[PDB]
């Protein structure tokens, strides 16, 4: 689980969003496993806006942070779970690193800020699901 808290808005995984989530809906998109709905408060969290490779994860599994080496965002395909069937998922850094199902929503940043959400992973690896290029979160 987790989010990001930004402005207006509140950035979650698609896959884990709740019914408020969808009542309060700005924007989704399945391929990216992202959602965004707006919030009340104002947020706690500033976006990186840079093309950082390096950076810093929370992995709930462990309840530890890890520095990893993340690739571009790029389509990568994802195998299918009971949220979606077997597709390309877009916006998506891979690296080395521990994860499991429920670490989902754990943020990655770099020395800029919030780079993006854990979103998929495997036999030691982590994906992230990029939030860098959502220039409209600051706004
Ligand atoms: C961090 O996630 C994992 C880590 C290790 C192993 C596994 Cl099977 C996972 C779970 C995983 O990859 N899912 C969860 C559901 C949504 C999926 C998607 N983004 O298409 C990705
Ligand atoms: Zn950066």
């Amino acid at each position: 689980s987790g989010a990001i808290y930004v402005g207006n808005y509140r950035v979650v995984n698609r896959h884990l969003a709740t019914h408020n989530d969808w009542a309060n809906l700005v924007w989704e998109d399945s391929s990216r496993d992202l959602l965004v709905s707006s919030t009340t408060a104002q947020g706690c969290d500033t976006i990186a806006r840079c093309d950082c490779q390096t950076g810093v994860y929370y992995c709930s599994s462990r309840r530890k942070h890890y520095p990893v080496s993340f690739s571009k965002p790029s389509l990568i395909f994802v195998e299918a779970s009971e949220y979606y069937p077997a597709r390309y998922q877009s916006h998506l850094m891979l690296a080395v690193g521990h994860s499991e199902p429920g670490d989902c929503g754990g943020i990655l940043r770099c020395q800029h800020g919030v780079v993006g959400i854990v979103s998929t992973g495997g036999n030691g690896l982590v994906g992230f699901a990029d939030v860098r290029d959502l220039l409209w979160l600051d706004e």
